[PDB]
């Protein structure tokens, strides 16, 4: 926590994580290359179901690595459940991986193709009672995994990218509340998963990732502005928040599902 130093740059990037967090060499890392010839259709996968008519956001923040748009999650209200899980899973908070070009940002890839960035909806099991003991569980966490590519804009996006001026450095926050997630989901709900972990340190392998076949469609200018974002805090070198996305790492013993 407070003495962390991991980032994205060339001496505390991604290939540098592993000493702070051994785990980073583990069996079941994230995000992987997505295969999708290998990938098998498994016809007892249920179709997903995502519940966000009741979700009710509460703030922005940069929290120096990316920006999280957070929930409120002390009810039963905007629920992940049905696919590859069992029980239910509470929506917490969502963010992004983008570069800082047009062709790489997603950390999950498609047959090696990089999408302009990715959207994360993370969800804790409420069999853990909360995101803390949810954590430190093996089916612990869904994230639902959106791919981002450039073209038309994201009408539903843009209350994000207005706020984002906002929260240029590192601690800042902003109210944010009844932004509507829904407004963010492609057409289709036809997925790939398979069992991973948190992308960032401490990288737990807590998490059955959900990754959405449909890329949303989000405008240039959408994306332009989260590279303006900076990773310091104000008052300190500025550093654009670009290119936050860990690479693919070994598949090793584990098999990608497809729903169709
Ligand atoms: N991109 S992703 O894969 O979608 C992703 C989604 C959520 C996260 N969230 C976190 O990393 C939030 N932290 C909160 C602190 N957690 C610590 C901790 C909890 C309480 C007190 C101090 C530290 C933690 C470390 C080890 C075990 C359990 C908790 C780890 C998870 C990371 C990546
Ligand atoms: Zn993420």
């Amino acid at each position: 926590g407070m003495s962390h130093h991991w980032g994205y740059g060339k001496h505390n990037g991604p290939e540098h994580w592993h000493k702070d967090f051994p785990i980073a060499k583990g069996e079941r890392q994230s995000p992987v290359d997505i295969d999708t010839h290998t990938a098998k259709y498994d016809p007892s996968l249920k179709p997903l179901s995502v519940s966000y008519d009741q979700a009710t956001s509460l703030r922005i923040l940069n929290n120096g690595h990316a920006f999280n748009v957070e929930f409120d999650d002390s009810q039963d209200k905007a629920v992940l459940k049905g696919g590859p899980l069992d029980g239910t899973y509470r929506l917490i908070q969502f963010h992004f991986h983008w570069g800082s070009l047009d062709g790489q940002g997603s950390e999950h890839t498609v047959d090696k193709k990089k999408y302009a960035a990715e959207l994360h909806l993370v969800h804790w099991n409420t069999k853990y009672g909360d995101f803390g003991k949810a954590v430190q569980q093996p089916d612990g966490l869904a994230v639902l995994g959106i791919f981002l590519k450039v073209g038309s804009a994201k009408p539903g996006l843009q209350k994000v990218v207005d706020v984002l001026d906002s929260i240029k450095t590192k601690g800042k926050s902003a109210d944010f509340t009844n932004f509507d997630p829904r407004g963010l989901l492609p057409e289709s709900l036809d997925y790939w998963t398979y069992p991973g972990s948190l992308t960032t340190p401490p990288l737990l392998e807590c998490v059955t990732w959900i990754v959405l076949k449909e890329p949303i469609s989000v405008s240039s200018e959408q994306v332009l502005k989260f590279r303006k974002l900076n990773f310091n805090g104000e008052g300190e070198p500025e550093e654009l928040m670009v290119d936050n996305w860990r690479p693919a790492q070994p598949l090793k013993n584990r098999q990608i599902k497809a729903s169709f």
